[PDB]
RNA sequence: UUAAGUUAUUAAGGGCGCACGGUGGAUGCCUUGGCACUAGAAGCCGAUGAAGGACGUUACUAACGACGAUAUGCUUUGGG
């Protein structure tokens, strides 16, 4: 998800969704530990994607102040 | 046949020369790194936590670089 659609998202959608990313990305983790992971790659994405949430929400914080 | 006399051949190994190899890293060529300077700029950083480090971050991750639990990177504005 990129930051357009992030910005869309209200904060308290960021805040649901930076939880059931960061849920995928330890179910992801658990299945690359157990050896059922093929697409690897999907780590990264999510954890940019929760990158990009986090950031989103520090600017959002920030422009309130 | 005998006697007297003379002189070879031998190379175990060695010497000189030659040929062919090995080892070794000189020499020639080369440059990624240095050395000396010129002109211009700049001449401080730190409790708003510095310099320098430790430990981590990747699908696989021992090391250097980069980065910091938003980690092998995030947003935005321009370039391409």
């Amino acid at each position: 998800m990129k930051a357009k659609e992030i910005r869309d998202l209200t904060t308290s959608e960021i805040e649901e969704q930076i939880k059931s990313s960061k849920e995928e990305l330890f179910n992801l983790r658990f299945q690359l530990a157990t050896g059922q992971l093929e697409e690897t790659a999907r780590i990264r994405t999510v954890r940019k994607t929760i990158a990009r949430l986090k950031t989103v929400a520090r600017e959002r914080e920030i422009e309130q102040s």
